[PDB]
């Protein structure tokens, strides 16, 4: 297979993302890759063992993720020649050109991409600038504008301008921030300035919220890849950018499930690496951000913790605490004692009831 994808990996790695982890769509890992049809997750992980060559537990490697990637550009290049409406175009197609096409089966499927009859035919005829303004009309643009722009771009100069060009954009941009004892990584100082930039202080909601978009592992550390893979997932290549996506962040936050997925979110966030647990003083700080305004008891629930409790908060009682706050009745009348609350909820609830 060796005499048959350099630059086709990290083409695909910047328009569709790469997960080290197993994760859902169906059990998928790496760039789409889907491990099977079965919704076991023991199954899921048999299967990534089995295509590794380890116990890999649901993590790989970038490497591992690679060898994936190889074998499903393969599959997908074996469709395209079996497909009647594909393969004359990329037969026709130079070695950049083909990759968009491939790009473009990895994101829609055979089906999806042989829809674009008359686009197809442009491409086929070597009608570069018809078959852009053609491409740019359809919903693939609307429904992705950064991948598709990019793609689009790539059978437009038949060079690889489109992805060299954000990641010149992104990596000046990173520069501003690095740390200068760590090049690999955004310091304390770097963070100020990225906070400062978008005109934020570094310990406001916003920036909380900007940081349960970049998925970031821990707060005061902040990774190249982090920065990478969030600015390129999020389409933003300037810091106006990512300041002008801050109202949408805010609206999802309206809706329940994106809420509760935020809220558990800032607990792994704000722990520090290495302990399971979130210490006090820490997980009132967030608290204070995270249910400002959603919860009556908040203030003599931190009394109640600072002068009863004194000792870390477990990721179960933080989850719960919303549940809590959602439910409790402002009188607390329609507390279950006899429930299955934490007895950390049991305690407070006991604690405060006489205070009205
Ligand atoms: C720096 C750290 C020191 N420390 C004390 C105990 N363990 C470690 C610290 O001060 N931690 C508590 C702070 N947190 C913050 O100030 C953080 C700073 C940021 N970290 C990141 C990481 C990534 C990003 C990118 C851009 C996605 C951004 C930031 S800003 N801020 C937050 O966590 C946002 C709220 C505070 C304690 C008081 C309550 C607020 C947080």
């Amino acid at each position: 297979l060796y005499f048959q994808a350099m630059n086709i990996f990290e083409m695909l790695r910047i328009d569709e993302g790469l997960r080290l982890k197993i994760y859902k769509d169906y059990y998928t890992i790496g760039i789409g890759h889907l491990l099977t049809k079965s919704p076991s997750l023991n199954a899921a992980k048999s299967e990534l063992d089995k295509a590794i060559g380890r116990n890999t537990n649901g993590v790989i490697t970038k490497d591992e993720a690679e060898k994936l990637f190889n074998q499903d550009v393969d599959a997908a290049v074996r469709g395209i020649l079996r497909n009647a409406k594909l393969k004359p175009v990329y037969d026709s197609l130079d070695a950049v050109r083909r990759a968009a096409l491939i790009n473009m089966v990895f994101q829609m499927g055979e089906t999806g991409v042989a829809g674009f009859t008359n686009s197809l035919r442009m491409l086929q005829q070597k009608r570069w600038a018809e078959a852009a303004v053609n491409l740019a009309k359809s919903r693939w643009y609307n429904q992705t504008p950064n991948r598709t722009k990019r793609v689009i771009t790539t059978f437009a100069t038949g060079t690889w301008d489109a992805y060299k060009n954000l990641r010149k954009k992104l990596e000046q941009l990173y520069n501003r921030y690095k740390d200068p004892q760590d090049e690999n990584k955004i310091g304390i100082d770097g963070i100020q300035q990225f906070c400062d930039d978008l005109a934020l202080d570094p310990a406001s909601i916003s920036v909380l919220i900007i940081a349960w978009k970049f998925r970031a592992a821990t707060q005061c550390e902040f990774s190249k890849q982090e920065f990478m893979d969030g600015m390129t997932e999020l389409g933003c290549d300037s810091i106006e950018k990512l300041k002008a996506q801050i109202p949408k962040m805010e609206q999802e936050l309206k809706e329940p499930g994106r809420f509760k997925d935020f809220y558990q979110f800032t607990f792994n966030f704000a722990k520090n690496p290495g302990q399971k647990g979130l210490d006090l003083e820490m997980a009132i700080a967030y608290w204070n951000l995270v249910l400002n305004g959603r919860f009556k008891f908040l203030d003599l629930w931190n009394k109640f913790l600072l002068e009863h409790h004194k000792r870390s908060i477990p990721k179960d009682t933080w989850n719960l605490l919303l549940d809590f706050s959602t439910m409790i009745a402002d009188d607390m009348s329609n507390y279950d004692e006899e429930g299955a609350w934490p007895v950390l909820i049991d305690d407070f609830v006991e604690f405060a009831r006489p205070q009205i």
